[PDB]
């Protein structure tokens, strides 16, 4: 696979494809210079891309099953691979399911956890001929299973995902549309200079010469290296904040997403049970009532339920852990029950005082003494009230009490429970909203108790089940979808689809997951985000992986994927420009004049418009606060004007040269060194304009970008003084010239970049 | 074309005559200044499209036969000409006849005696060129909601 998706790099996107016609062209006409310089920097393309993609593929491999069967009769244990579709399994508690099943029958019924792939953190109670899904772990009992199909949520998630990753990205498609309108403006000036080249009866040599000239500015050969390294050389700093991409172009994409969908379970929550203690019974003791039940508990592995563990960890006393049992002499304890739901302990206490604890659900504590209480009847009602309350709040509801030996219940209350969200994820959504971008939640959990991780993060408690209105098999849809705040109980091929609503309406989309379950998603969202607790299957789809615990991550990794954008688009502002001034300057030169800079002078300007922009990964650079826009008329207009502005000031360089005693040349010089050294001095500090908002002295050049052209321009300078590949000698005096008028240019370029990026009119005119 | 792969549309066609006629004004007169602009090079002395030795008519025959068979590949494309892969017969059957188009010229049958092969490699880019100045029009006539509001009225 490693040489196909390498050798796709090389093919993928119109300002590839024609460097191999230039390569082939350059070969054909036996220059062998021109030949090295494309292939080998293709090369390179392929060097950042492909050694990036390897090496991140390194991290996700690092991050990434036996049964009980009964085989001729005779019990074995088998591992998951042999398993054959539709033939009864026996598994029992404690294990992994490999493969979906259908309960035969049981006389006590089954609780697994469904947290890990479909995300309910409440152990679902499961009866017989129920549909169980793989991956589980099973909390209660034993039971018989009858398999339906091998590897099915996982192979419902490997399909999806094959299904998924077309449309390459959204950097890939505006990548490519510049490359298609650069190779446009190729054919509109090699036209130009080929009717030119007709006229005056021209070699067929000397026709390609001038071709190849023109078509290795006018489409930009680093483009692609530049770009991919800009944003892979950000990706650095991203594994450097603990998070870790698998393809590129999802960081710019995380730069001009607005919309964030999030997954409650593993992405939002803890997803290890709590308790909330302000939403407590007006019992006596508020913290001693907790106290309770943890006395009503087991304290070994073999009693460890799901919720119990919950209760052990979750007092403030400093010994939580051993406090349930400090000297309390548990004599006998009763189990979980399926018909009576309740735990109670015997415990013994000073001066022979046998006192019990019980916990269990609401309505079965309540109902262990009627008259225990005084008003019996408004007791009942007011913890049900109380329940209704509790209801309407999504918390699990949990009652305890409290006998004496000689056997009259006390009824001290009932406390709530849920999975709480993190502690950062109340905050790293609320900068998320100061950045820029609405939030929206997409869970297979109940809606109620979604409502309820609403108001306590803030989104705005306005969400709706995915059942009854997400489409099973439109414009109305899409408004309904947008406006939601979020989505609950939704299924995989349904959060897909919250995206296929957000993409066709045109919003980017990121999402965060860590189940199967929007696995399939992930490969389908503008930046696919993991989290620490994420799937194999999550991990592999997704595009970003979030080493660190917690999402607070995102806000570190958005603020620099807006960075990346604005410098990536401070340079392809730059490179087209740059091809636009070329194109014009030898489109013009090769018609009016059948003269043009010579073909080795022309490949050294690709290479330092290259070279000094390979810089710019390194640049600084401001994030926006809103999402940004890549906005494609404006920044095709922009270019349309400095590229002119570039064109009309070689053209009155080039002219002065015409005159009898040089014009600008003072003392000796060559006609091709000093355009050259004139093109490479104009060309190269246009990324200081185009890098800084607004004005360019806004904003101090990084050394590393200033050093690279300030490096290039001396190198530029050397080729013309001793007038390498060109006319003899240039001199220093005229040198100078060059350099002095060149400043005048830039200063010229500083005055129209900045009336066209910080004016409100002009991106109305270009986008009509 | 009777064996090209085709899309079918979802819609009903429609059969849009004013388009229709509006976009093949344009692409004939595209050809019509193309081959004017090649013909007219012939016209000046030392051979202007020339290099070696051509005949006028071999040359032009060689032009317009290039020119106007590959039309058919940007109109069979719906927007982009590269969007869809033209079928084997299609493009094999051009491909041979523009072999039999430049067989005609090098050999000069029917025309003026011989036109070498350097004069012919230089009409075939040529007419490459005009080729993907095709590809322009016919991509912003053929999906632009404005040009077909503008020749119906
Ligand atoms: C919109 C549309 C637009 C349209 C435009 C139109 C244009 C028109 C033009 C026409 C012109 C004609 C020319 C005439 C001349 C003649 O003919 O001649 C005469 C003379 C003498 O004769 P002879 O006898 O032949 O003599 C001989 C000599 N010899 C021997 C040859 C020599 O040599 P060499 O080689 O060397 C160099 C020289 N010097 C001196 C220069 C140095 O050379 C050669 C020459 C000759 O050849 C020729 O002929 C040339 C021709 C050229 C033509 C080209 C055309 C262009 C076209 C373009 C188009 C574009 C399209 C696009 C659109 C879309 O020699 C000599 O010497 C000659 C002189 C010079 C001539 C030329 C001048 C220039 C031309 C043209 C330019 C213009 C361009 C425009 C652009 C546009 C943009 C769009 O006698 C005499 O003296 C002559 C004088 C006369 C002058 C004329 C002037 C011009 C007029 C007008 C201009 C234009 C205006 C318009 C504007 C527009 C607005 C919009
Ligand atoms: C706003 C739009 C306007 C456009 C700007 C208009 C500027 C033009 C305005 C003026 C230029 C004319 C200068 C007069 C020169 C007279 C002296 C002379 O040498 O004549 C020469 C002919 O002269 C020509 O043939 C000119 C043809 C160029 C027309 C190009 C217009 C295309 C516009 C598309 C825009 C391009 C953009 C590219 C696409 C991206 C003599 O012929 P020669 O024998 O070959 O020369 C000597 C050869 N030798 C030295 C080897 C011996
Ligand atoms: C905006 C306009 C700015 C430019 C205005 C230009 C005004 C200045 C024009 C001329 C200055 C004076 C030159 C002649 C004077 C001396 C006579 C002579 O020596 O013959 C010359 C004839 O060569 C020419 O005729 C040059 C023609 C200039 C065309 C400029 C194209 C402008 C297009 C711009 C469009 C860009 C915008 C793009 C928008 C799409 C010599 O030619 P040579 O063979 O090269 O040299 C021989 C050596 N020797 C001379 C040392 C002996
Ligand atoms: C806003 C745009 C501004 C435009 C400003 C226009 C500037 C134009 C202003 C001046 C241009 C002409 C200056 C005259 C200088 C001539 C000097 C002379 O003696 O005659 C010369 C002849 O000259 C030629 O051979 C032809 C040169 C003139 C063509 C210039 C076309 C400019 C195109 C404009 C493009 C604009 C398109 C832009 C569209 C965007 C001498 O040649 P000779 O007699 O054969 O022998 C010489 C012997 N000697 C070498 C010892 C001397
Ligand atoms: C889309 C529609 C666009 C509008 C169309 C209008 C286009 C205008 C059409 C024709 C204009 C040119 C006709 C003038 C011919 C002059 C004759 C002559 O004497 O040659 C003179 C040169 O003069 C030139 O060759 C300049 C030609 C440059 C034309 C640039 C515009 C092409 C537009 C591209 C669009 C085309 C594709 C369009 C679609 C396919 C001198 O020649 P010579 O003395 O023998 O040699 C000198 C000696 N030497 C060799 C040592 C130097
Ligand atoms: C878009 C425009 C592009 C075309 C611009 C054309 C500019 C170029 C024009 C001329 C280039 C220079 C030619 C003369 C130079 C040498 C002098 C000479 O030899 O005499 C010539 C006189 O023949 C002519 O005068 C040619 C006339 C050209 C008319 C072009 C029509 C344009 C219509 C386009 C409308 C299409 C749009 C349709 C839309 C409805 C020789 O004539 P000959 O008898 O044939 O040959 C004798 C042999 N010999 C020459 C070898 C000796
Ligand atoms: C956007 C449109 C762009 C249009 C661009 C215009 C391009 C025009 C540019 C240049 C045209 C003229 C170039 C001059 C070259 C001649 C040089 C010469 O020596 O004189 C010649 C005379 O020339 C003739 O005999 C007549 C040729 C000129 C007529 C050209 C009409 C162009 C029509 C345009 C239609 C446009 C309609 C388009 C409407 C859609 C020499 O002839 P001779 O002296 O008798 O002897 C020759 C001896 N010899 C053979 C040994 C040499
Ligand atoms: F387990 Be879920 F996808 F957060």
């Amino acid at each position: 696979e490693s040489l196909v998706v390498k050798f796709v790099m090389f093919f993928v996107g119109p300002i590839q494809f024609v460097m191999e016609a230039a390569a082939i062209l350059a070969a054909g006409l036996s220059d062998w210079v021109d030949f090295g310089v494309i292939c080998g920097l293709l090369m390179l393309n392929a060097g950042v891309g492909f050694v990036q993609e390897f090496q991140a593929g390194s991290i996700v491999d690092e991050l990434k099953n036996t049964a009980v069967v009964i085989r001729d009769g005779q019990l074995v244990e088998i591992p998951a691979n042999e398993v054959v579709p539709g033939d009864i399994l026996q598994l029992e508690d404690g294990t992994v399911i490999p493969t979906d099943g259908r309960i035969v029958t049981e006389d006590c019924f089954l609780q697994i956890d469904q947290s890990a792939i479909t995300g309910e953190s409440l152990a679902v109670d499961k009866h017989y001929g129920d549909q169980t899904f793989s991956s589980s772990t099973v909390k209660r009992g034993e039971g018989f299973m009858v398999v339906t199909a091998t590897g099915t949520f996982v192979g419902r998630a490997a399909a999806l995902v094959n299904k998924a990753a077309g449309g390459q990205g959204h950097f890939t498609e505006v990548l490519n549309g510049i490359g298609i309108i650069l190779l446009v403006l190729v054919i509109a000036t090699l036209l130009l200079v080929w009717t030119a080249c007709f006229y005056r009866t021209n070699g067929i040599v000397r026709i390609l010469r001038y071709t190849l000239g023109i078509t290795i500015i006018g489409v930009p050969v680093g483009l692609p290296a530049v770009v991919t390294t800009t944003m892979a050389v950000g990706a650095a700093y991203l594994a450097k904040k603990q998070a870790i991409v698998q393809k590129l172009s999802a960081i710019e994409s995380l730069a001009g997403v607005e919309i964030l969908c999030s997954d409650k379970t593993g992405t939002l929550t803890k997803n290890k049970l709590s308790l909330h203690e302000p939403y407590t019974v007006e019992g006596v003791s508020p913290d001693d009532l907790m106290l309770t039940a943890c006395l009503a508990a087991s304290r070994k592995k073999k009693g460890l339920d799901a919720i119990d563990k919950a209760f052990l960890k979750s007092l403030k006393q400093y010994p939580k852990a051993k406090d349930a049992l400090t000297k309390y002499k548990v004599l006998e304890f009763h189990p979980f029950d399926p018909v009576s739901k309740k735990v109670t302990a015997v415990v013994e206490s000073p001066e022979g005082e046998r006192i019990v604890c019980v916990k269990g659900a609401p309505l079965f504590v309540l109902k262990t003494v009627e008259e225990d209480h005084p008003i019996p009847e408004d007791v009942h009602e007011n913890y049900e009230n109380k329940v209704a309350e509790l209801a309407s709040r999504g918390f699990r509801a949990l009652g305890v009490a409290r006998k004496r030996g000689e056997g009259h219940w006390e009824i001290l209350g009932v406390m709530p429970c849920m999975d709480p969200p993190r502690d950062d994820t109340a905050q790293t959504v609320s900068e998320a909203r100061h950045l820029g971008l609405r939030v929206k939640m997409l869970t297979g959990d109940a809606v109620g108790i979604a409502k309820e991780t609403c108001r306590q993060l803030g989104l705005g408690t306005n969400i709706y089940n995915a059942e009854r209105l997400g489409l099973g098999g439109g414009s109305e849809l899409a408004d309904f979808v947008e406006n939601a705040d979020g989505f609950a109980e939704v299924f995989p091929q349904h959060k897909y689809r919250v995206v296929e609503i957000l993409q066709n309406r045109g919003y980017l989309v990121a999402m965060t997951g860590d189940g199967v379950n929007d696995a399939p998603s992930l490969k389908k969202a503008d930046t696919g985000i993991a989290v620490e607790g994420a799937t194999d299957a999550a991990r592999s789809a997704a595009d970003i992986v979030f080493l660190a615990p917690g999402l607070s991550a995102i806000i570190d990794a958005l603020k620099t994927s807006r960075q990346i954008f604005h410098r990536m688009y401070s340079y392809v502002v730059y490179r087209i420009a740059l091809s636009l001034h070329l194109e014009i300057f030898l489109g013009l030169w090769i018609a009016i004049l059948d003269n043009s800079l010579d073909i080795d002078l022309i490949v050294f300007i690709a290479i330092f418009a290259d070279v000094a922009t390979l810089a710019i990964a390194y640049d600084n650079a401001p994030y926006s606060p809103k999402p940004v826009k890549w906005n494609l008329p404006r920044l095709w207009g922009m270019s349309i004007i400095l590229g002119i502005v570039l064109a009309i000031g070689s053209w009155i360089t080039l002219t002065t040269m015409f005159l009898p005693k040089g014009g600008i040349i003072q003392n000796f010089g060559a006609m091709n060194g000093i355009m050259f050294l004139q093109i490479s001095l104009t060309e190269n500090w246009l990324i200081f304009i185009t890098r800084a908002a607004g004005p360019f002295w806004s904003s101090i050049p990084s050394w590393q970008l200033a050093g690279a052209v300030f490096a290039v321009d001396i190198i530029a300078t050397m080729f013309t003084l001793f007038g390498w590949w060109s006319e003899n000698w240039t001199d220093i005096v005229t040198v100078v010239r060059v350099w002095i008028w060149s400043i005048g240019i830039f200063c010229v370029l500083g005055g129209f970049y900045y009336e066209m990026s910080t004016s409100e009119a002009f991106d109305r005119l270009m986008n009509g």
